[PDB]
C-alpha cells in the first residue's frame, strides 16, 4: 500500500487524548477530572489499579515526541483539551488557568512548526469533577452553558491556528461505560453506589447532543467565517452484521446499529433519534424541541468514525440500555471467531467490517464527509523492553493497519466520502478501565525506564507507507 494511492487532501494521522497521555495531573493549576477521581477512588475498576497522574508525561515531553512524528512523516495529529486544565472548576467564573492555555498554545505551535496539522477534540471524557459535584455533570441541562463557554474559550484562543475540531469523542462509550455499566467515570449503574442503567444513559446522551449542537452552532455563527476551519463529532462505530439471513437477525443488526451508532449519528444528520429508539423507550427517551432539532440537523463538517471490530447480531430471546435493543452481540458464529481475537476481548481482526461500516454510513446518512478518527489494536503489556524484547515486532499491528487501509481505499473507489484515517495510538498509553495493560502504540513506552519511547516496527511501516 502507498500514501500516493490516497487523495492528496486525505489526512493521515495518529491520535491521543488528554487524560491518556499528558500526566502533570495535579500541577500547574489543573483541576480534578472525573477520571482522576474514578482511578484514585475506584482502583478495583482499573485492571492494574493505575491512574493518569503521570501517564507518558506528554505535558513535558511533547517536543521530543513531535520530532519523532515529523521523522515518521505524520500529516495530522489528533489530541484533546483537558477542560479542567484550562478551567479548574469547569466554569469561566472559576478563572482561566493561564498555564493550561500556555501548554495547548505550545503544543499547537510545535505541531505547526513541524508541518503537522492539529485535529482537536474539545471533550474526550475528562469532565471537571467540580461539574459532576455541582449538578451531576451530563445528568443536568446546566452542562450545555458550561460546555458552550468552554467551546467558546477554546475557539477564541486556539482557532487562529487550529482548523480541524471534534466537539465530542465517543459519547456512546462515555454514556454506556459511565452510566450503564459504571465501568468508566463517573461509575453510575442500576455494582454501583448510584445510577439507573434504564433512564440516565438517555438523559446523558441528550445533554451530550445539546452540547455538540451548541458548540457547532457557535463555531458556524461566530468563528467559521474568520478562522476558516471545520468541526465535526467522533463516535464509536463497532459494526454489527446479522448472525445469519433470518429476517429477525437482519432487524436485530439494524436495531444494534441504531442503538449504538445511530443514537448520536441520527440527531446530527437528520435532527431526530433513530425511530427504533423512539418505538422502544417512549418517555425514557427525551424529545428535541423544534429549535434543537433545527440546530442538530447537519451539525457537522465531518463525522469521525472509531472502528476497531465487528460483531454478529441476533434477535433477543429491570429496564436497561443493555436489553433495550432487543439484540444479542457475539464475535463467534458456530464456534468460529468473526476474526482473529487480540488482547482486547471486543477486538477481533475483521478489516472487511470497516468497508461494511463505510457502506452503511454512506447509504443510511446520504454519504456524509467521514474520517476514521481511530483504528488500531493492542498487544498485552508484558513489562519493560528488557522483560518483553518482542514488543517491537508488532507484525500483527502492521497487518491490522495494512488490511484496514486496503478496505478504506476500497471505500474511496466506491465513492464513499472518507477523507481521513487516524491510528490509535501514537504511543502506549492509559486505556481507562484497562489501565496500562493494553499497548496500542506505534511507539513502545517503557514505564520502568523513565517512559522511554522506542519506535515499534509499525512506526517504520507507516514511515515507508507515508513516503511512497
Amino acid at each position: 500500500l502507498k500514501r500516493t494511492s490516497f487523495p492528496k487532501k486525505f489526512l493521515f494521522g495518529a491520535g491521543s487524548a488528554s487524560y491518556q497521555y499528558e500526566g502533570a495531573a495535579h500541577i500547574d493549576g489543573r483541576g480534578l477530572s472525573v477520571w482522576d477521581v474514578f482511578t484514585k477512588e475506584h482502583p478495583e475498576k482499573i485492571a492494574d489499579q493505575s491512574n493518569g497522574d503521570v501517564a507518558q508525561d506528554f505535558y513535558h515531553r511533547y517536543k521530543e515526541d513531535i520530532k519523532s512524528m515529523k521523522e515518521m512523516g505524520l500529516e495530522s495529529f489528533r489530541f484533546s483539551i483537558s477542560w479542567s486544565r484550562i478551567l479548574p472548576n469547569g466554569k469561566i467564573s472559576g478563572g482561566i488557568n493561564k498555564l493550561g492555555i500556555k501548554f495547548y498554545n505550545n503544543l499547537i505551535d510545535e505541531l505547526l512548526a513541524n508541518g503537522i496539522k492539529p485535529l482537536v477534540t474539545i471533550y474526550h471524557w475528562d469532565l471537571p469533577q467540580a461539574l459532576q459535584d455541582e449538578y451531576g455533570g451530563f445528568l443536568s441541562p446546566k452542562i450545555v452553558d458550561d460546555f458552550l463557554e468552554y467551546a467558546n474559550l477554546v475557539f477564541k484562543e486556539f482557532g487562529d491556528r487550529v482548523k480541524h475540531w471534534a466537539t465530542l469523542n465517543e459519547p456512546n462509550i462515555m454514556t454506556q461505560q459511565g452510566y450503564v455499566f459504571g465501568a468508566h467515570a463517573p461509575g453510575r449503574c442500576s455494582n454501583c453506589p448510584a445510577g439507573n442503567s434504564g433512564t440516565e444513559p438517555y438523559i446523558v446522551g441528550h445533554h451530550l447532543l445539546l452540547c455538540h449542537a451548541a458548540a457547532f452552532q457557535l463555531y458556524k455563527q461566530k468563528y467559521k467565517d474568520d478562522q476558516k476551519g471545520i468541526i465535526g463529532i467522533t463516535t464509536a462505530t463497532q459494526m454489527a452484521i446479522p448472525l445469519n439471513d433470518n429476517v429477525a437477525n437482519l432487524l436485530a443488526a439494524s436495531r444494534a446499529i441504531d442503538f449504538n451508532i445511530g443514537w448520536f449519528l441520527h440527531p446530527v444528520v437528520y435532527g431526530e433519534y433513530p425511530q427504533t429508539m423512539r418505538e422502544r423507550l417512549g418517555s425514557r427517551l427525551p424529545k428535541f424541541t423544534e429549535k434543537e432539532s433545527e440546530m442538530l440537523k447537519q451539525s457537522f463538517d465531518f463525522i469521525g468514525l472509531n472502528y476497531y471490530s465487528t460483531d454478529y447480531a441476533a434477535a433477543s430471546s429491570n429496564v436497561s440500555y443493555t436489553t433495550d435493543s432487543r439484540a444479542t452481540l457475539s464475535a463467534i458464529k458456530d464456534g468460529v471467531p468473526i476474526g482473529d481475537p487480540t488482547f482486547m476481548s471486543w477486538l477481533h481482526i475483521y478489516p472487511e467490517g470497516i468497508l461494511t461500516l463505510l457502506r452503511y454510513v454512506k447509504e443510511r446518512y446520504n454519504n456524509p464527509f467521514v474520517m476514521i478518527t481511530e483504528n488500531g489494536m493492542a498487544d498485552e503489556n508484558k513489562g519493560s523492553l528488557a522483560e518483553d524484547p518482542m514488543a517491537l515486532k508488532d507484525n500483527v499491528r502492521i497487518r491490522y493497519h495494512r488490511e484496514h487501509l486496503y478496505y478504506v481505499l476500497e471505500a474511496i473507489k466506491e465513492g464513499v466520502n472518507v477523507g481521513g484515517y487516524y491510528a490509535w495510538t501514537w504511543m502506549d498509553d492509559f486505556e481507562w478501565g484497562s489501565g496500562y495493560t493494553p499497548r496500542f502504540g506505534l511507539n513502545f513506552v517503557d514505564f520502568d525506564n523513565d517512559l522511554k519511547r522506542t519506535p515499534k516496527d509499525s512506526y517504520f511501516w507507516f514511515k515507508d507507507f507515508l513516503a511512497n
